[PDB]
C-alpha cells in the first residue's frame, strides 16, 4: 500500500470538510492505502514562524534570519518537535491531501503558518533543485476546496474573476515549487447553499475519484527545463525557447500566460 | 490632517521590513499625517479564527459556521476585543499599508489571519457593498513587499512566473473586495542581496513616494456595474457587457483575463 496524508484546516467536526476528510480517509483504507491526518485544529497547531523554531543557540541571534537559520536546524537536528513531526508525516506520504475552505480566496492562516514552518529548505526546497527537480517528484499533491461563493463568480465573466488565478499562486508556488505532481483540484462551489442530496453525492464523488487518484494525469505547468535555472541568466526562460513561441497564440499556463491568452482551465483540469 | 494605519508582519525589530516600517511613519509624520501601527509579531496578535472570538453564548452552537457567527458577534457587540480595536484603526484611517515579506507567493499568516478575523461580514464586505461598492471605498490601500527572489524571476518569462497573478488574490480578493482602492505595489526585490548603498535608497524612494501617495491613482480593476449584482444570475457579467468586450483585444484585469492577453502589469501600475 501506498501512504497518503491528509492536511485538514477546519475546527469544526460537523463542516462540511471534516465529511470530506472521513470520506477521503475511509475510501483510501478500503483500497488499501496507510492513512495518516493532520488535522491542524485539534493539533493546535503553531502557525507562526520565529526562533523558537530553533531549539538551542542559533547562528546568528543578534541579527535572526529565518531562511538561513531554519535551513541550519534542519541540517543539524535542531527544529522544533511539533516541526520534525509533520515533516516525518510528509516524507512517508506518497499522496497529500489538503482539505480546507477557502478563505479570502487562499488557504486559512493556520494552513499557511503550516506550510511557512514545516517546508524548510533543503528539506522542501533548493534553489539548485526546484519545480519538477524538487525534493517532492516522488509525491503527488491534491487541493480539497469548499467556497461559499458559486461556482459562477469564479468563472472567466465572474465577479470574483478566474479561479484558476487564485489558484496558481498555491499549486505552482507552494506546491509544485517543491517537486510535488499536482493533480486537479476538487472544487466544491457554495457547499452552504448545496441540497442534502447532492451534498452527499459529492461526497461519493471525492470517494470515487479517490480509488484511482494515483493514476491521473497531473496538471500542465512550464517545465524547468525550459528556463536558465542560473542567477547569471536571472532564471529566465531560454532564448530558443521564447522564440519558438512567438508564432504561438497560447500561453503555456496560468503564471507563464507571457501576455497572451491562458490555456482554458490550466490549475483546473489536466491535459 | 489624514490618518495612516500601518499594519506590519515580521518577527525581527532588526529586519529590512521593520525599516520600512520606520521609514513610512517618519516620513508620513512628516507631512501631518497621523500614524497608528500594527506591529502583529509585537501585539502578539492571534491569527486563528474560532468559537472564541464571539464573547458570549453562539447562534448555533451544534453547527458552528465563522461567518454567521461572527457577523452577528459584529451587530451584537459580542466580537472579541483584540478584533475590535483592530477594526477602530481601520474606521479610522485613509491610508493603509501593509508592510511584509512576500512569503510563499503571499502573506505571512500572521497576516492573513488578522484579515479573516478583523474582515468580518457587514463591517468589510456585504454580497450588496463588495468591490467598487465596499465600505472602505473612501479610504487607500497599499502593499509593500519584499522578496527573496529577484525581480526577472517574477517577469513574464521568469521561472516563477508573473507576479501580477500572485497579487490578485490579495489586491482583488481582499483590499479591493472589501471597497479599498488599490494603489501601486512597493515591491523591494531580492533585499538579501542588495548593497548597503542601494538599501538606503530604497528607504529613500520609499519616503519620497509616500510624500504625495494620496494623489497616485490607483490601479484598474473592472468595475462593478458591469456585471449582475444577484444570486439569480450567479454575480456574472452582463449580456450586453460581454458582447461588447468580444471587440476588446485584452481582458480586463488579471482576474477578468476572459481568455485573452492581460493588460502589462495591472496589478503593479496604474492606467
Ligand atoms: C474568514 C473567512 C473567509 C472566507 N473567504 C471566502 C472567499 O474568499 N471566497 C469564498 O467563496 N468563500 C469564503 N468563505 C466561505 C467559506 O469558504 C465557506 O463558509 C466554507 O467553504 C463552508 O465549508 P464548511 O466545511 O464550513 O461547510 P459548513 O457550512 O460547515 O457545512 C455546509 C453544509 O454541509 C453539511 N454537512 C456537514 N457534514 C455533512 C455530511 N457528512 N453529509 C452531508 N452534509 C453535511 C452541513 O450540515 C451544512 O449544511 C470564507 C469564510 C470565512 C470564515
Ligand atoms: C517562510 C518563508 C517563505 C518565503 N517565501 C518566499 C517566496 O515565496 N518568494 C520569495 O521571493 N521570497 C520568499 N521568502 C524570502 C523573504 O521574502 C525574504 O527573506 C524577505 O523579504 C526579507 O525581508 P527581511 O525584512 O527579513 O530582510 P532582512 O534579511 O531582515 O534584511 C535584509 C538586509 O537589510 C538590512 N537592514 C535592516 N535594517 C536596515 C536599515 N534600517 N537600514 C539599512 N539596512 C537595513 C539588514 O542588515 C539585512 O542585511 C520567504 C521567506 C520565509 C521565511
Amino acid at each position: 500500500g501506498r501512504r497518503a496524508l491528509i492536511v485538514l484546516a477546519h475546527s469544526e467536526r460537523t463542516s462540511f470538510n471534516y465529511a470530506m476528510k472521513e470520506a477521503a480517509a475511509a475510501a483510501l483504507k478500503k483500497k488499501g492505502w496507510e492513512v495518516v491526518e493532520s488535522d491542524l485544529y485539534a493539533m493546535n497547531f503553531n502557525p507562526i514562524i520565529s526562533r523558537k523554531d530553533i531549539t538551542g543557540k542559533l547562528k546568528d541571534p543578534a541579527n535572526f534570519q529565518y531562511p538561513a537559520e531554519s535551513v541550519l536546524a534542519y541540517k543539524e537536528g535542531h527544529l522544533s518537535p511539533d516541526i520534525v513531526a509533520e515533516q516525518k508525516k510528509l516524507e512517508a506520504a506518497d499522496l497529500v491531501i489538503f482539505q480546507f475552505p477557502l478563505q479570502w480566496f487562499g488557504v486559512p492562516a493556520i494552513l499557511k503558518g503550516w506550510f511557512e514552518r514545516v517546508f524548510i529548505g533543503e528539506f522542501a526546497y533548493t534553489y539548485a533543485a526546484m519545480y519538477d527537480k524538487g525534493p517532492f517528484w516522488s509525491k503527488k499533491a491534491v487541493l480539497s476546496i469548499t467556497t461559499g461563493g458559486s461556482g459562477s463568480m469564479y468563472s472567466l465573466q465572474g465577479i470574483h474573476g478566474d479561479m484558476n488565478v487564485i489558484l496558481w499562486p498555491i499549486q505552482s508556488g507552494i506546491l509544485h515549487f517543491c517537486g510535488f505532481q499536482v493533480l486537479e483540484p476538487q472544487l466544491t462551489y457554495s457547499i452552504g447553499h448545496t441540497p442534502a442530496d447532492a451534498r452527499i453525492q459529492i461526497l461519493e464523488g471525492w470517494k470515487k475519484r479517490l480509488e484511482n487518484i494515483w493514476d491521473e494525469t497531473p496538471l500542465y505547468f512550464a517545465p524547468s527545463s525550459l528556463f536558465d535555472l542560473n542567477f547569471q541568466a536571472g532564471f529566465l526562460m531560454k532564448k530558443e525557447v521564447q522564440d519558438e513561441e512567438k508564432n504561438k497564440k497560447f500561453g503555456l499556463s496560468v503564471g507563464h500566460h507571457l501576455g497572451k491568452s491562458i490555456p482554458t482551465d490550466n490549475q483546473i483540469k489536466a491535459r
